[PDB]
């Protein structure tokens, strides 16, 4: 077991390391050419800079609002009516009790596909991810949504848990490695009601295991939160992008202890280093020192948070 | 022995049927320290947003007040307006590397005799620096003498600059009889909701203090929650009905850091039995709520974190 404090900037070597997976930070926000994409807005006040909002909105195909998130979007775009009508979500799903009559009427009038789901056994997040998957991976569902003589009866979706029932039936045959990836960027899932923050984190683990085609990343006023796969992952980033938009970072074994076999490119690199929230052994306030990449090899998947300077982001997207 | 989950009506009464209660606690005690125990209000480095009337009360309800490095700036600005109040709410200590400390803020608190301690080690968080300091303050008469003696003209109050507070803490802990240490009711502000890795660190403290400094009773107060640790094997959460109805919302059983088993719960809208819970499997009771008239029972195999939604602007009347 060891920990070393490195120089502020280095170029990591590749000798003696097995790079099993590679990922680019920018791609967490800017979806790949031909993979599906979705911007998910959860129920929490939006405060991301307007310019950045416009940018990520354009970079993503589908836009989904989680129940009360519709209120959030409506109030967020409160300085110009022409802009509010320019950014309409494709779907709004949830029990709909959180929606104000004013907001419901606005988006209904503007043809947004509103789906009601009463079940109290699934979070709005799950309702949203099930919907998003069906949208892209179920031809039958798409035909259901696009048909006339349906949108006056909840679009032909069972009121209680239809989205889950349809999702379950579909997923039974899907082979994740053969499903087109879905670049999912989520807003508002962190920093509010704490149990919701924890649930959002669980999504990073469950999706990776039960719906691997999803590539989820949370964007908050201060961080990018995503999952890193075990056994050797190389995090890549343009030097200028990193120096101008990135701050500190943290390796977070949330919900499960694990072992950090080896890291390369962090201000404080570790090897054969046990990590756990329970023991307090967690690399927090760390930071990238690798010029254009950092290597992290953990025994089990772990969560990584990368501090961002949102006001600088727009220039590199 | 079978896994079960039932949906209760909005209000029920739990019993003492067979179960075994290993710990009892009242939600109000998380904010209002008991007369016989020590208390501390810890302010971490995050913008303060708590309502003023409540702040004044929580401040009055706690003995020691500690600011974690930049937290001094936060407090200073929080009271931008009345100098009378600002002077009235001076922290007892300010500890950390102090680089983020505003030159203006540093001068103000130093002039007003706040005990400022510098610690440069980058191998411990400001949080750990604070709790070590807090324990020394209450449990080490020698530490108090070190910072109080007037013959002591050594810089930094005679505390070794790199990791003195930890060294002193470790030494004290060696001769400390934990079973006889006066409890320390610790309420923290600003440890949740900002930089995510810090939110996670704040959570580790609940587990580590419970294991290595059990005399501490830590609870986080955020704009929306009270976050604290629930000991394993049966904990009874108590609350006055009027208080619960006026200031309490939903709640969640969070197995942050390690999966466990929810042996049984009584008094939750959704009660469970032999119910495995894990952040990795996604099996986490979120958006739950109390339905027990005056109490809720939670029995887990291992300690877990509980968050109780609060309506901050309503608290003051019950504190
Ligand atoms: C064991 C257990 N705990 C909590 C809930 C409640 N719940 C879960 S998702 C949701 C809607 C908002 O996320 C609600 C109310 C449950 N059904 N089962
Ligand atoms: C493995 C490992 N990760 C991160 C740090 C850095 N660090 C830890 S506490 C702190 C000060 C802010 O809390 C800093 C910079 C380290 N030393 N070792």
């Amino acid at each position: 077991e060891e920990c070393i404090e490195n120089p502020e900037r280095i170029k990591i070597g590749t000798d003696l390391i097995n790079i099993r997976n590679k990922m680019n930070l920018k791609e967490l926000i800017h979806p790949n050419e031909d993979e599906n994409s979705t911007l998910l807005i959860l129920n929490q006040k939006i405060d991301i800079p307007r310019p950045l909002f416009y940018k990520i909105w354009k970079l993503h195909d589908l836009k989904v609002c989680a129940d009360g998130a519709a209120n959030r979007l409506y109030d967020y775009l409160d300085d110009d009516e022409t802009l509010r009508i320019k950014y309409l979500p494709n779907y709004i799903i949830g029990d709909l009790d959180s929606l104000s009559e004013k907001v419901y009427k606005y988006y209904r009038k503007n043809k947004v596909t509103i789906i009601k789901q009463t079940t109290q056994y699934s979070t709005d997040f799950t309702k949203c991810v099930n919907l998003i998957s069906l949208h892209f991976n179920s031809p039958e569902f798409r035909s259901l949504i696009s048909n006339k003589d349906n949108l006056q009866s909840n679009h032909g979706i069972e009121l209680e848990k239809g989205i889950h029932t349809l999702y379950n039936t579909m997923t039974e045959s899907l082979v994740f490695s053969k499903v087109t990836p879905i670049s999912l960027l989520a807003l508002g899932g962190i920093g509010g009601r704490f149990d919701q923050t924890v649930h959002s984190i669980t999504q990073l683990y469950t999706l990776s295991e039960n719906a691997s085609y999803f590539k989820l990343c949370y964007m908050t006023p201060t961080d990018l939160i995503f999952l890193i796969k075990k056994n050797g992952t190389l995090i890549e980033y343009d030097p200028q992008f990193r120096n101008t938009c990135i701050g500190n970072c943290g390796l977070l074994p949330i919900g499960e202890a694990t072992l950090v076999k080896e890291t390369r490119g962090l201000k404080w690199d570790v090897k054969n280093w046990p990590t756990s929230v329970v023991t307090g052994r967690v690399s927090s306030s760390n930071r990238f020192v690798g010029d254009n990449c950092c290597f992290i090899d953990t025994k089990d998947d772990i969560i990584l948070n990368v501090e961002i300077f949102v006001d600088k982001l727009i220039d590199f997207l």
